[PDB]
């Protein structure tokens, strides 16, 4: 589980003998006929699978240039979070696992593991920095309803880092019974390979879809970057094919005024949450905390695949401000009627950063921001 | 003919008949027109993301020893089937040359989904909603300003929906030139329960070919939640004389003998409402009366002409359940199923309890998710 000379497994030593059980588990499953069957019944009927690339006719002709859009906001839950839910808890299921335990930020990670454990009558506890139980408590509420406790987590920064923690040691404290469902590519081997081989879904239906409009590739594939699930996912299929893959970082208040989640960019090597990747410190080694309008960003880490993708210049990495990122939620709600998360709107927000007349761009559309609208009216900004 | 039998017709102040030839006339030029199907059939699959799935409900079919099926049109666009019939109409209104769109609304989905395709269309929009509603859906009133549409808060009468339909429909006798009015469900004057129909089957017309791939026959049952009737409309239509036993489940709020339900086919009476003749609840007077539900999308005093006439023809059966029945239907398929339904189409699911569908193969039309419903069914006394 290297990427190079990132991810590996960096754990406490007790924590070896799950990650071994999990591993041989999911190569059990990777050659079983009968998962893969009902996992893709349940992406089509359960989930909405395949989601549409949609040609956004307003915004190509705002820049001049064809811009789709994969609506992964169409799913079930309302974001690409459910294709790894939906798998992970299944493969808990067969383990004889019965109970499940996530930490979530945004809150889209714990809507869909618990929309999953209730869907496998599995118990489900979600950690949450008390922090995101404000701006995001519309996805608090569907957790509690869905049958899943709702734990706020006070420690440190109060976010999806602290909630993280607290999973983790949730998860050491009961591996008798409980399976742990990372909600990014950022964990222990073989974590970020089974969440990106969920996500990979996204850019296989991409890649089938876009010459049945343009004839070609695509000149661009844009998607935001945290963990960086989502981006693994549509990006995988695309890799050393030529398209152009942008990663975009949450650039907060500004890379330069110490308040941002751009690991990629501003981080150091380091060890967090299980994989040697890239991660926001100070110099002595420190984790240090985050910040980004949006909750789904605000993670002082990265993916090691992305680390490794950026090293060989695979993909290519950037990062949009706070202030570009609700300019671009305000402008798809008007110009397509489409609300995007803040997430996603990260990755709209680059479009105007790149030289796309004439180009066909494909934009990862990772959710719907109804989750967001409380927080961007009250923002000063917008304000 | 725009009569369902002795139902429909277009009762109206006559400065609206000319507005309605003129749509009549264009709506039939475009009936036969490939240029607009061809753009109204791509907008549905890559921008509302039809066709919608047909989900087997494998613990809800255990629990009732049936064969439970959910078309799912929660999985739309805007999180319902509103989104169907405003795309097409705000399409219609755009080749007519129209500038200005007008609609009223309840649970605010139709808010939303009209103010959706006035903003993919580039069109003004205007949303009159209940001043009740505005506090009981208030995620769909933020979600409509984003979008672009203004707000009308409505004070008068009962301040639901048919008095935000009352300010919407004067919105449009003032603004006959530049505005289309969207109506949201299968009610109001000749043409439109024919147009809202016409962009509802495509519901039943997907189910009809979904349903033999599962089941290699056509269902025992087809049940959808009856207000207006656009949604049931829809899922209904492809199946009229078929042997399929289609049921419609109106709101019956407190109870059908409390007066305080909306359950207009069932203890309504013969009248004229925002230009249909149909089924409409009313005194001994002929005054009309507010209705009641605890979903803000079935608080409505009529029914759509074409159910009043499915009704009395017996082509559909028609039923209640009450506010306490939705509320639990709404609460265990998101228990069980991980599904959260709008409060609306609880009351379809609450049906599954009141017949026997023992190895019976049964569709329910789920026409929105209930995201909207959640602080009013967990803030109620029942549920509390
Ligand atoms: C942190 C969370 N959200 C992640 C998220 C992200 C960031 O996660 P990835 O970088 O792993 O895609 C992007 N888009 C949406 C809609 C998201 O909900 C969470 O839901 O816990
Ligand atoms: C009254 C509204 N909608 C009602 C509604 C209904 C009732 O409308 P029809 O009877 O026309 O389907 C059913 N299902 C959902 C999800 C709904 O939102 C409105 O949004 O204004
Ligand atoms: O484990 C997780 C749950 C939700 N979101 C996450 C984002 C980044 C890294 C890990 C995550
Ligand atoms: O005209 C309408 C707009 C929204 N909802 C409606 C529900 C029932 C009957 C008419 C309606
Ligand atoms: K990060
Ligand atoms: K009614």
């Amino acid at each position: 589980g290297n990427f190079g000379p990132y991810g590996g497994q960096n754990v406490p030593e007790i924590l070896m003998g799950a990650l071994e059980e999990l591993e041989a588990a999911y190569e059990g499953i990777m050659k079983d006929e009968s998962f893969w069957k009902e996992y893709n019944d349940l992406l089509r009927d359960y989930a909405g699978r395949p989601t549409p690339l949609y040609f956004a006719r307003r915004l190509s002709e705002k820049y001049g240039a064809r811009v789709y859009l994969k609506r992964e906001d169409l799913l079930h839950t309302g974001a690409h979070k459910i294709n790894n839910a939906i798998g992970q808890v299944l493969l808990a299921k067969l383990m004889g696992k019965t109970r499940i335990t996530a930490g979530t930020g945004a809150g889209q990670h714990g809507v869909a593991t618990a929309t999953a454990a209730a869907l496998f009558g599995m118990e489900c506890v979600i950690y949450m920095g008390e922090e995101d139980t404000i701006r995001q408590k519309l996805n608090v509420e569907r957790m509690k309803l869905l049958g899943a406790k709702v734990v706020p987590v006070k420690s440190g920064s109060r976010t999806l880092k602290d909630a993280i923690d607290e999973a983790l040691r949730d998860w050491i404290t009961n591996l008798q019974t409980t399976y742990y469902v990372p909600g990014s590519v950022v964990g222990p081997h073989p974590y970020p390979i089974i969440v990106r081989n969920f996500q990979k879904v996204i850019g296989e239906e991409t890649k089938k879809q876009i010459p049945e409009k343009e004839g070609r590739l695509p000149d661009y594939i844009v998607a935001c970057v945290s963990g960086g699930s989502n981006a693994a996912g549509i990006f995988y299929p695309f890799i050393d094919s030529g398209v152009k893959l942008i990663g975009v970082e949450a650039g907060g208040e500004g890379l330069e005024t110490g308040k941002h989640a751009a690991s990629l960019l501003k981080g150091k090597i380091g060890y967090l949450h299980g994989s040697k990747t890239f991660v926001l410190q100070d110099d002595w080694g420190q984790v240090q905390a985050s910040h980004s309008v949006s909750a789904g960003l605000d993670y002082p880490g990265v993916g090691p695949e992305h680390a490794y993708w950026r090293e060989t210049g695979k993909v290519l990495y950037d990062a949009v401000t706070d202030e570009e990122a609700l300019d671009a939620f305000i402008e798809l709600s008007r110009l397509e009627g489409i609300i995007p998360a803040l997430e996603s709107s990260h990755a709209l927000a680059y479009l105007k950063k790149i030289n796309i007349k004439g180009k066909v761009v494909v934009v990862n559309l990772s959710g719907r921001g109804d989750k967001d609208l409380e927080s961007v009216l009250n923002h000063p900004y917008v304000r």
